[PDB]
This record gives C-alpha cells, structure tokens and sequence, in this order.
C-alpha cells in the first residue's frame, strides 16, 4: 500500500460521508490524503488483499470478523494509552479483544429493531405470531405487515434464537467451539415460522436489504428490521416512523447478534502511526463522531462524552433495549463458518430447497465440523464432501474419520481445502477401489417422493473429547 496516504474501507450502509469528512479534516491538518470506499463484500475481500500486503490502511466492520482476521495475522496491535482506553466504555474494548491483545479500536454498538410506520400503524404488534393476522388486514389497503432482508441470516437469527437457537455456547468466560445451537428444537421451530410466513405468502422468499428498505421507505410496508445505520434514510422518506421491541415469539424475545463497529489497522500498513493518530485523535472525537452519526446513525457510540448525549435520542435507546436482550456476536474464527452455514440454511429453506430440518442439520454440521456436503439430485453424478477449516487455534478437530457404508477413512484437518466423493449404492461406480458409499436409501416419513442418504462422521479433538456427525443428502424417488 501507498505510504503517506491512508486508504479506508467501511460497509456501504455506514457513515462514509461523515467519515470522508473527518478524513478531509486530517487532510486538511496534517496534509496527509485521506481516501474512503465502500467495496462490495469487504468482509470477504478485505483478509483475501490483506494477505498479500494490499488492501486500505483502515478497515471498519463488526467485531465478529476481526478474530479471523487477526488469526492470519492481518492486523496490528492497538496499544493506545490509558487516558484514551478511559475514552471509551471498556465493554467496547472487550468486544475488540482477541487472545488477550486488542486487534482494533471499538466505535459503536449495533442491534437491529423493530421500525414502524406510526400512520399505517400507531400500535405495533409485540408478537411474531400477530404479524399474519395484521397481513391479511393491510394486505386488503394494499399494503404488507412486514418486509426486511432475508438474504443475510444477520436478520433472521433474532427469531431463530428466541426460542433458544445459538452460535456457540458461552461458558464462564469463554466460547465452546463444540457446542453449536444451529440444529435445536428452538431454532427449528423459529426458521419453521419464517418459512410459514413464506409459505402463506405475507413475505416474499427473493426479498434483499434494497427491496425491503424501497418497500419501507415509500410506505408500501407498515414494518421491518434494520439497525441505526438505516434511520437516516428513513428521516429523508416521508415516513413518520417508530423504532421499538422485536416482537416476541413463542413469549420470547427476539434475540439480536449485538455488532461492534470496530476500526482495524492493517498489519501490511507502513502508515500505522499515522493511522492511530487518525482514529484517536480525530475520528474518535465528539466531531468525529458527530460527523459520522449525522450521516449515518452509529447506534450505542463507544465514545462516552457522545453517548451521554445520545442516550437522549430514544431510537438509541429501543437499540440498546433489543440490545440487552441479544447477545454480543462472538469474535471467534470460526464464526465465518457459522455465518456461512446459516446464510444457506435460511436461503434454501425460504426457497423451499431444504425442509427446514435438513436445511439446519446441514448448517448444524457446517458451523460445527466445516464440513459441506455437495449432492446431485442424479443419482449417476456423486456427492462430494468438502473440509474447510477455518479455525487453526486452540481446541480444534485434530482426527477425522468417515464411516461410509463399506469401512471407516480418514480426512485431515490441514490448512486448506479436503475433498472427496461420496457414492450413492447401485452405481456402476458404487463399488470400485477407493470410493466411499452412502447408507441409504431411507424413507422419508413426511414425503414419499424422497429417499435420505447419510454418511456419518467421528472427530477427535485436541482435547480428547469425541464428537459425531452426520450428513444428509435428499433424492427424488
Ligand atoms: O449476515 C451475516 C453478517 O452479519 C453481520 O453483518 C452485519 C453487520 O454487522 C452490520 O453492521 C450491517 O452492515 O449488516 C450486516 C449484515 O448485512 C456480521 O457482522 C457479519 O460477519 C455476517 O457476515
């Protein structure tokens, strides 16, 4: 990267102006250029540039990212002063913690909740199961109950988790890898909702953050779900709009993955000096901050000078509310699997490509093992079974074994990717030296058109402990 110039890079939904603005104030100063974008995707680019010494100087995301991040080594230890430390509430500095070192410097606290149109409907609903009933009566003025983003599993995980769906268990003060709340009887029944809402038509299965904040914006929609960032362009609407509780469901709240807005510096940067000065001394400032949230809203700031003004702005305060009743994203590495697992499930059974079982089964053995079985719907073409670590620190998978129908095989656990094939039995390459054969066919009680194939799974741990899994694949009769 350039030296004598910081690049930065912060999600497109964020204060990028404001931040711009900050950056041409330091410009201005210092003489130093400032320049921001907003690539698409930037949680999946930024480790995949960093790791060949480019990318920008600063890069801005919640804090759940940053532990894989900082597992490859892509980011410098911040090491500020303890007059700055004392700037901002330390549970913010918690959040940016990372084997003890902190990896980034902690801005703002985000949590999605419920935003309404007080004119179509000055009293919310405080239930999921309500929205429905309210569908059918809005449906007849030509509106929709509700509408938000069901592309990103960011969105949906706080009805999944009501019932009592999570990531990774939290035991004393740290998170058991080992423990994956995916494939629960709460999860199930939340996704089950979600995808009943679908099916009865009071949601749309293709909706995405653009559609869903079009439909709201313009009052096609009485609701939907989104965070800080999203209320100012609802100021420019016409819209009056409340912000409040997520409903409840099956008398439970909605729980939200609490985000950090976090600023990481680049381990790759010649520029860090020049970086810290930036962020504390400039964009962690009442101005700054003013800046950035005047564009944007930030939700909950880390500054504390500000946040005591902000307290005052009760939209902040509704944040903070679906906030305590969430619970703050883990920073570990393997929540990039986690993601990725659920984001699938959600997608597929919203599609109706996956019974919601299946769908979160697979997820289940994804998030937990990295593991992803690919299956052809022809029998003739073969499934394949990817490993995929994504964790390479602390307890971790050291052994693997496959148990196919005709003996046991092992897969290792390197850093990479691990592939094999998996054969359905009666092809004509079902028995050959080498291949691995399904257990199967097995009826499937809700459908008659369907055969399950399975293949199971023992994994060693670094600790001793095994675990097993399964993998499913599902075939048309
Ligand atoms: O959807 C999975 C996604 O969830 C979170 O991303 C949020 C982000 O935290 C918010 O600041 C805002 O930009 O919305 C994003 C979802 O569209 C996680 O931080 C991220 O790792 C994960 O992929």
């Amino acid at each position: 990267t350039e030296e004598g110039k910081l690049v930065i890079w912060i999600n497109g939904d964020k204060g990028y102006n404001g931040l711009a603005e900050v950056g041409k104030k330091f410009e201005k100063d210092t003489g130093i250029k400032v320049t921001v974008e907003h690539p698409d995707k930037l949680e999946e680019k930024f480790p995949q540039v960093a790791a060949t010494g480019d990318g920008p100087d600063i890069i801005f995301w919640a804090h759940d990212r940053f532990g894989g991040y900082a597992q490859s080594g892509l980011l410098a230890e911040i090491t500020p002063a303890a007059a700055f430390q004392d700037k901002l509430y330390p549970f913010t500095w918690d959040a940016v913690r990372y084997n003890g070192k902190l990896i980034a410097y902690p801005i703002a606290v985000e949590a999605l909740s419920l935003i309404y149109n007080k004119d179509l409907l000055p009293n919310p609903p405080k239930t999921w199961e309500e929205i429905p009933a309210l569908d059918k009566e809005l449906k007849a003025k030509g509106k929709s109950a509700l509408m938000f983003n069901l592309q990103e599993p960011y969105f949906t995980w706080p009805l999944i988790a009501a019932d009592g769906g999570y990531a990774f268990k939290y035991a004393a003060g740290k998170y058991d890898i080992k423990d994956v709340g995916v494939d629960n009887a709460g999860a199930k029944a939340g996704l089950t909702f979600l995808v009943d809402l679908i099916k009865n038509k009071h949601m749309n299965a293709d909706t995405d953050y653009s559609i869903a904040e079009h439909a709201f914006n313009h009052g096609e929609t009485a609701m939907t779900i989104n965070g800080p960032w999203a209320w100012s362009n609802i100021d420019t609407s016409a819209v009056n709009y409340g912000v409040t509780v997520l409903p409840t469901f099956k008398g439970q709240p909605s729980k939200p993955f609490v985000g950090v807005l976090s600023a990481g510096i680049n381990a790759a940067s010649p520029n860090k000096e020049l970086a810290k000065e930036f962020l504390e001394n400039y964009l962690l400032t009442d101005e700054g901050l003013e800046a950035v949230n005047k564009d944007k809203p930030l939700g909950a700031v880390a500054l504390k000078s500000y946040e005591e003004e902000l307290v005052k702005d009760p939209r902040v305060a509704a944040t903070m509310e679906n906030a305590q009743k969430g619970e703050i994203m883990p920073n570990i590495p393997q929540m990039s699997a986690f993601w990725y697992a659920v984001r699938t499930a959600v997608i597929n059974a919203a599609s109706g490509r996956q019974t919601v079982d299946a769908a979160l089964a697979a997820a289940q053995t994804n998030a937990a093992a990295d593991l992803t079985l690919v299956c052809s719907d022809d029998k003739s073409k073969q499934a394949t079974l990817i490993s995929y670590p994504v964790t390479f620190k602390g307890h971790v998978i050291k052994d693997m074994q496959i148990f196919c129908k005709n003996g046991w095989m092992q897969m290792t656990r390197g850093r990479g990717i691990n592939m094999i094939r998996i054969h359905y039995p009666q092809t004509y390459t079902s028995v050959v030296p080498g291949a691995c054969v399904f257990r199967g066919p097995y009826s499937v009680p809700t459908q008659d058109s369907i055969e399950m194939y399975t293949v199971s799974v023992a994994l060693l741990w670094s600790d001793g402990t095994p675990t097993y899994e399964s993998l499913e694949c599902y075939v048309t009769k």
